[PDB]
Order: C-alpha cells, then sequence, then structure tokens
C-alpha cells in the first residue's frame, strides 16, 4: 500500500537513513537482515504484557545498599500522594508493595495508579517500592517522594502497525582512483582474518601508484577452501609511502553459508586495532574514493554432534594463565596446553576467553572439536552470570557465531536495570559482529521492545552512530528499523517529535556558530540572532513538548526564550531552557539543555556510560562517590546535546570571580561554599559532599586516564557536589586533580594534615580497591570504549593504561600503598600543572 510507501518513509526519516536503499551493496545481507528480523520482533511484540509495557516501572532486584537504610532507621517511608489542591502523606513500609499503600490510602480515605509528579514515571507491578529506581533516588537524595493518583496510560495507544579441498584464491585485477595526489609506489595486501587474526597473507609486488594499477595476478592461499571458517574476511589493504592507506573487507563466506563468488569491486575506506576496520559495508561514495576490482572463483556447511589426568605442576601452569587479566597475551605454549586441556579448561569459567584464542580456527577439523565441546556447556550454562566475562567473548577476538552466542545466551539473564547499565556498550559491540543479523542484534531488539526506557535509549545509541558512522550506518540502520516497526504508535509519536525538535535546534546551533567563532565575546548582534531564530521555531514548528531525549521521563514544552543564550566560550553552544509541559510538576523550575558543535560527544556518551558503571560497583561494596553522570547524547557529527546541571559552576570561573583571572587562590572555593550556604548545617553537608565526590572522581579519573585535567573542564554545585565535563580528548603531568583549593576545604594545607583529607584518603583507597575487585569488567570495557569511539587506539599502549592504573597484579596492600602515593604527587605539585594549562 502507499500507505505502506508513506509509513516506511516516516520510518526513514526517523532513522537517518534508508533501509530501501541499495546505492553502496554489493550483495543482499541487509535486505536478508531486515526480513529475518521481523521473527524476533513479532515474537516479542506478541510476548509483551500491554499494561506494564505502557507502564515501563522502573525496578531493580539489587538490595537497598546499607549507605541508603541510614535515611531509614524506622522501616517508615513517606510518600506524599497528590490530587488536585490535595495532598496527603501516608507513612508506609520499604517492603510494602504499591498496590498495598494504595488500600492504606482509599480505604485510609480503586481503578487509579500512583504515579511520579511531572514525570512519565510509575509504580506498580508486584514490587517492593524499596524496589523502585525513583524512590531510591529520592532517599539517596533527600528528596520527598511526591506522587500523583491517575488513571493507567491506555495500551491501545501501543498498538503496533499489522506487518572441496582446493587452496582458496583471489585474483587482484587492479585498483582505481579519480584522483590521488611528492609521488610514491603502492602494492596490495591480502589477508585471511577471524576474529582478528591473519590465518593467511598474501601480497602482490610494489607497483607504481598511478590513478590506475593493474596486476591481474592471482594470489593464492595455502589454506584450503574446505577450512574457511565461517565469518571469516578476507582484508584487503593498499600499502603506499613511497604504510597502509585503504582497506576493505568483504565476507568469504555469506549469511546463506555460501562461498562468495564472482566479480567484485569494492569502494574502500582511506585511513586518516578499532572498530572500524572490521567493516563489510564499503564506502558509500562510490565518485571520488579508491576502489579494487577482483575475481573469486572456488558449499558450507554444518553441525550436528575426557577421562584422564592433568598432572599436577601442568594445572598449575593452567592456573597461572587463567588468572591473569584479558590483557595478558598467549605464548603459543599456553594455546597449546589450553587445548589439549581442553576439558580441564572447560571447567572453569574465566578460561573460555583464553581457551578459544586457543583454537585454530583456520582448520576445520580443530574447529569441529571445538563445537562438539561447547555441547557439553553444562559448567558454562549453570555458572554465575558475569558480565565482564561475557563482554569479552563479545569483542574484536572472537569472530565465531557459536562463542559469541553463548555470550549473548549470559545477557539474557540480565534483569532489566542492567540491561541498561551497559547497553550503550553491548550496542558498540554490535560493530565486532561478522554478519549484520546476530544473537546480539536480536537481543537488543527483544529486550528494547520489551521494555520502553531500554527501547528509548536504544533508539538514541543507534541514530547517534547511524547519522555518523559510515562504516556501520548500514547494519545499525536496519536493526533501528526493525525496532522502530515493533515499539508502537506511542513511541512512535514521541520520536518524531523528538526528532523533529532536536533537528530543528540543530539548525540553529550551526547557523549561529558561523556568525561566531570569531574570537569569544559573544555579541548581542549573535544572541539577538538566537532569539530572533528561537522566536521562529516558537510557532508552528516547534511540537508543544517533547521527551528529554537523556532523560526519557521528563517533558519538555515551551521554550524560555528570554532565558536561553550563546555561552561564551571557544565553541558557540546554545544554553536554551524550556517550561515543563507537566503540571503535576512539583516546581516552576525549567529544563536546561546546552546544544553544541565542535566536540564528538560519543566520547562523552561512553566516559559517562562507564561511570554509571563505577557508581554501581560501588554500591555492591557500600560506597556512594557521589558521582555526578549527567544526561549527554550524541545526535549528530561533532554535535549533540547536554544537560544543564542546576546550581553549578566552573572551579575556573569561581577562581576567576575573585583572582579577576590567572593567579590561583587557595581559599577561594571554600569561601564561595560558604557563600552559597545559609545554615551552617549546609555546608558541612556540603563540604562532606564535596569530599566524597572529589574522592570518586580522583579514582575514577585516574583508573580511565582522563584525570590530567583543566579547572574550567570541571565543576561544582552549590551544594558541594563537584563533577568533571566536556571529556574532550584540551586536557608535567598529574595523576588527577587535588588542587590546593580543594585541600583547602578539606581544611588542610601546605602538604598537613585534618579528619578530612584523612577521609578522603580513606573513601579513595576503597573506592579504588573496589574497582579493583572488578578488574577484568574494567579492562574490557576500557578496549572497546578505545576501539569504538575513541579514533586513538593502538592495540598496545593505549589499551594497556587501564592494566598500570588498575595496578593489576600486585597486591592489596602495595594497591592502597601505590593510590596514597598518587595522592601525594598531587600535593606536590600544588598549582604549577593548572597553571601550566597556557602557553
Amino acid at each position: 500500500s502507499e500507505e505502506s510507501q508513506a509509513f516506511q518513509r516516516q520510518l526513514t526519516a526517523l532513522i537517518g537513513y534508508d533501509v530501501t536503499d541499495v546505492s553502496n551493496v554489493h550483495d543482499d545481507e541487509l535486505e536478508f537482515t531486515r526480513r529475518g528480523l521481523v521473527t524476533p520482533r513479532m515474537a516479542e511484540v506478541a510476548s509483551r504484557d500491554p499494561k506494564l509495557y505502557a507502564m515501563h516501572p522502573w525496578v531493580t532486584s539489587k538490595p537497598l545498599p546499607e549507605y541508603l537504610w541510614k535515611k531509614i532507621a524506622n522501616n517508615c517511608i513517606f510518600i506524599v500522594i497528590h490530587r488536585s489542591t490535595t495532598s496527603q502523606t501516608i507513612k508506609v513500609s520499604p517492603d510494602d508493595t504499591p498496590g498495598a499503600i494504595l488500600q492504606s490510602f482509599f480505604t485510609k480515605m480503586q481503578d487509579f495508579v500512583l504515579r511520579v509528579c511531572g514525570r512519565d514515571e510509575y509504580l506498580v507491578g508486584e514490587t517492593p517500592i524499596k524496589n523502585f529506581q525513583w524512590v531510591r533516588h529520592c532517599l539517596k537524595n533527600g528528596e520527598e517522594i511526591h506522587v500523583v493518583l491517575d488513571t493507567p496510560p491506555d495500551p491501545a495507544l501501543d498498538e503496533v502497525r499489522k506487518e572441496c579441498d582446493r587452496k582458496f584464491r583471489v585474483k587482484i585485477r587492479g585498483i582505481d582512483i579519480p584522483v590521488l595526489p611528492t609521488d610514491l609506489t603502492v602494492f596490495v595486501e591480502a589477508n585471511i582474518q577471524h576474529g582478528q587474526q591473519v590465518l593467511c597473507q598474501r601480497r602482490t609486488s610494489p607497483k607504481p601508484f598511478t590513478e590506475e594499477v593493474l596486476w591481474n595476478v592471482w594470489l593464492e592461499f595455502s589454506i584450503k577452501i574446505k577450512d574457511l571458517p565461517k565469518g571469516a574476511l578476507l582484508n584487503l589493504q593498499i600499502y603506499c609511502g613511497k604504510q597502509l592507506l585503504y582497506y576493505v573487507n568483504l565476507l568469504l563466506i555469506d549469511h546463506r553459508f555460501l562461498l562468495r563468488r564472482g566479480e567484485y569491486v569494492l569502494h574502500m575506506w582511506q585511513i586518516s586495532f578499532n572498530a572500524d576496520k572490521l567493516t563489510s559495508a564499503t564506502n558509500p561514495d562510490k565518485e571520488n574514493s579508491m576502489s579494487i576490482s577482483i575475481l573469486l572463483d572456488n558449499h558450507p556447511i554444518a553441525l550436528p554432534k575426557v577421562r584422564a589426568e592433568m598432572p599436577n605442576q601442568l594445572r598449575k601452569q593452567l592456573e597461572a594463565i587463567i588468572a591473569t587479566d584479558p590483557l595478558n597475551p598467549l605464548t603459543a605454549e599456553d594455546k597449546e596446553l589450553l587445548w589439549h586441556f581442553r576439558y580441564e579448561s572447560l571447567k572453569h569459567p574465566k578460561a573460555y576467553p583464553k581457551l578459544f584464542s586457543s583454537v585454530k580456527w583456520g582448520q576445520q577439523e580443530i574447529v569441529a572439536k571445538t563445537y562438539q565441546l561447547l555441547a557439553r556447556r553444562e559448567v558454562w550454562d549453570q555458572s554465575a552470570l558475569d558480565v565482564g566475562l561475557t563482554m569479552q567473548l563479545l569483542d574484536c577476538n572472537f569472530s565465531d557465531e557459536n562463542v559469541r552466542a553463548i555470550a549473548v545466551q549470559k545477557l539474557e539473564s540480565l534483569e532489566d536495570d542492567d540491561v541498561l547499565h551497559y547497553l550503550l556498550q553491548l550496542v558498540q559491540a554490535v560493530k565486532f559482529e561478522p554478519y549484520h543479523d546476530s544473537a546480539l542484534a536480536r537481543f537488543l531488539l527483544k529486550r528494547g521492545l520489551r521494555n520502553k526506557r531500554i527501547g528509548h535509549f536504544l533508539f538514541w545509541f543507534l541514530r547517534s552512530e547511524i547519522a555518523q558512522s559510515r562504516h556501520y550506518q548500514q547494519r545499525f540502520a536496519v536493526i533501528l528499523e526493525a525496532y522502530l516497526r515493533g515499539c508502537g504508535t506511542a513511541m512512535l509519536h514521541d520520536f518524531t517529535q523528538q526528532v523533529q525538535v532536536i533537528e530543528m535546534l540543530q539548525k540553529v546551533t550551526l547557523d549561529i556558530k558561523s556568525l561566531s567563532a570569531e574570537k569569544y565575546d559573544v555579541s548581542s548582534q549573535v544572541i539577538s540572532q538566537l532569539k530572533q531564530k528561537l522566536e521562529n521555531l516558537q510557532n508552528s514548528q516547534l511540537p508543544e513538548s517533547f521527551r528529554v531525549p537523556y532523560d526519557p521521563g521528563l517533558k519538555a514544552g515551551a521554550l524560555a526564550i528570554e532565558k536561553c543564550k550563546v555561552m561564551a566560550s571557544k565553541k558557540k553552544p546554545l544554553w536554551l531552557e524550556f517550561k515543563c509541559a507537566d503540571p503535576t510538576a512539583l516546581s516552576n523550575e525549567t529544563i536546561g539543555i546546552i546544544f553544541k558543535h565542535g566536540d564528538d560527544l560519543r566520547q562523552d556518551m561512553l566516559i559517562l556510560q562507564i561511570l554509571r558503571i563505577m557508581e554501581s560497583i560501588w554500591e555492591t561494596e557500600s560506597l556512594d562517590l557521589c558521582l555526578l553522570p549527567y544526561g549527554c547524547i550524541s545526535t549528530g557529527d561533532k554535535i549533540g546535546m547536554i544537560e544543564i546541571v542546576k546550581d553549578a559552576t566552573t572551579i575556573a570561573k569561581i577562581q576567576q570571580s575573585t583572582v579577576g583571572n590567572t593567579g590561583f587562590k587557595d581559599e577561594v572555593l571554600n569561601h564561595w561554599l560558604k557563600e552559597k550556604s545559609p545554615t551552617e548545617e549546609k555546608f558541612q553537608a556540603a563540604v562532606e559532599r564535596f569530599v566524597y565526590s572529589c574522592a570518586g572522581y580522583c579514582v575514577a579519573t585516574f583508573v580511565l586516564g582522563i584525570g590530567d585535567r583543566h579547572n574550567d573542564n570541571i565543576m561544582i554545585t552549590e551544594t558541594g557536589n563537584l563533577f568533571h565535563i566536556d571529556f574532550g580528548h584540551l586536557g608535567e603531568r598529574v595523576p588527577f586533580v587535588l588542587t590546593p583549593d580543594f585541600l583547602f576545604v578539606m581544611g588542610t594545607s601546605g602538604k598537613k594534615t585534618s579528619p578530612h583529607f584523612q577521609k578522603f584518603q580513606d573513601i579513595c583507597v576503597k573506592a579504588y580497591l573496589a574497582l579493583r575487585h572488578h578488574t577484568n569488567l574494567l579492562i574490557i570495557l576500557f578496549s572497546m570504549m578505545l576501539m569504538t569511539g575513541m579514533p586513538q587506539l593502538t592495540s598496545k599502549e593505549d589499551i594497556e593504561y587501564i592494566r598500570d592504573a588498575l595496578t593489576v597484579g600486585k597486591n592489596e596492600e602495595d594497591a592502597k600503598k601505590y593510590f596514597l602515593d598518587q595522592i601525594e604527587v598531587c600535593r606536590d605539585k600544588g598549582w604549577t600543572v593548572q597553571f601550566n594549562w597556557f602557553l
């Protein structure tokens, strides 16, 4: 139907790409994948409870941390129930089910439900109220729980629209480029890879690098055709430099298990390790990109389906190897050991990554034995879920579908709250998949379609890449389409509002950027120019309201144009403010959002996420370092939005406000806090909060290798919560930022002591070692982060930093000592590094 034609047109607009396009393809994998995702979608759609899906309660099964029970030493919790001008205050017990307090209400005073005031957040479903995230959020922030009694959302609104033993060889015909301007020479390198491991390599003779270079030469490999593993890539690379200029990959076995065959003309990617180098997609730009032509002329297949010792010491060698971190390599010895004692290895879940890296994927018989091994997976299937281990089997080192699937199998058992914690990283992992359709892609579909909060962020995480990654936009686009076709008309409506809004603000942001980037000042002309442009949108163009992308529970209404402006910084980001479109809101406070161009916010997203992960880690040990991972969503190339934290200022601005400019007085910070503090109570609270938050970010920032900072890049709220920002990496050195002013707040100085500083040192050590208790998880998150977003990755030194930072190996005692020394290095440096941040 044209109705279908228009629909697909609406989908294209939400996605930012066209899955019906075939301009940059050489086979039907994408189309095959669209069709293949149909079943996964429909099966989850039909499976989800219409009522719970509409209300998406946000719950956790994790225990209430010790530091939160402190605020409840009476087994009673106060919920403020509203209904217009009314507002009671029903006392409740932490294990009181929701529906069983509306009963300690209705009767204490029925087709209703408890909804948070001013938010699209509901407190329903059979769950202790203490297990609801919003309730833990309020408690952790000493806020009161205000709810409004109203009618459940109509699930009718989520309606889904009806729907050979020869040696392998490859002939390199030649390369061609429109124009490729000191001259030099070139050659072609054809590699057979699997899980980033060259099984075979062949090269051509060095030749003249001209707009057209031919060889018409067969490159014969030693490996046999019926030995090629499913998921093996034929990697073609061009070398010039009188080194690597262009690369392109072709899956040797397709999505149907067939051996690739025929003529191919592949448009390559130019180099300006990482995930982009592994893509099966070809450069879309067929007009001004390099291309290579090859000939392939050569029947997949299939699947069906111990006793002895492990001498004392050899077992000791095995356990030693197993205990090493994910970055500790594997000697051929290690590999042969792991493999020979295959069945002993299978009894240790942590041995799995090392084990499979020990498999000779280029040997049919061996791989065959591997599957046989995974057949008896009893131990693995019964192991306690380890996200760190699971993620390792999903990274660039594993290309085998069955190996990766057991990883996904393990993810299946994660509760929605945990999926949210790792969603960005799981989405990024899709880049390591050899085929578009994959167990991991289907898992993201299932979970997204099953819960609205996960589906919302999945949308934006996917759109973020589809809008700026030529290497993966196609794959992600198909997966996003699949999701949109099953999320519901309601959500489709919401995404439509959100996209039109951010797409308008992006235009403004950029145009204003042009009338600026003049050298700072930010003219009134430029601000006048802004207000005029916003005025235009404020009319029949900017929807009445829209959900805040990084905080789906919040609905933003009309722009407070009078409060909007252009910030006085290198980049000229917009500082917008909106009124909350929710009357039941508990305030008149506007929603502040910063729209900026100039920075790659994909990096910021990644760090902010690992920051939340570090929080959950600290929780599992009763710690609360008070981090502050504000919302941030990359919406396009060097552009995106950021949440405006209320009542906070840059530590640089605090300094400038007193010294005027440059310096650097030690008490400025303490003054500021006191002045922003009225009651003495609040401040002795704020200084406390500053000690925790400072510790948190010093530890966090040190582990991630981004501690050496810049005063203008770290802020503080009037309530004492410190927090870094901008992760744009303009960064002698220092492990982190613990300058004199910070110390002054802690009450010490000039290298001395104080209750606090000692409270600070105590918190840091506890936090540091608590992270070391998840060394593997962090190591794997760190390296994935570096490969999918910080395109500045030496598959060695860079990734290795976190090993050293986590002080891998050594013991707890030497670890604690190690960090305390770092704290000292900051003390010896004082203001030197800070000051040096200008030359």
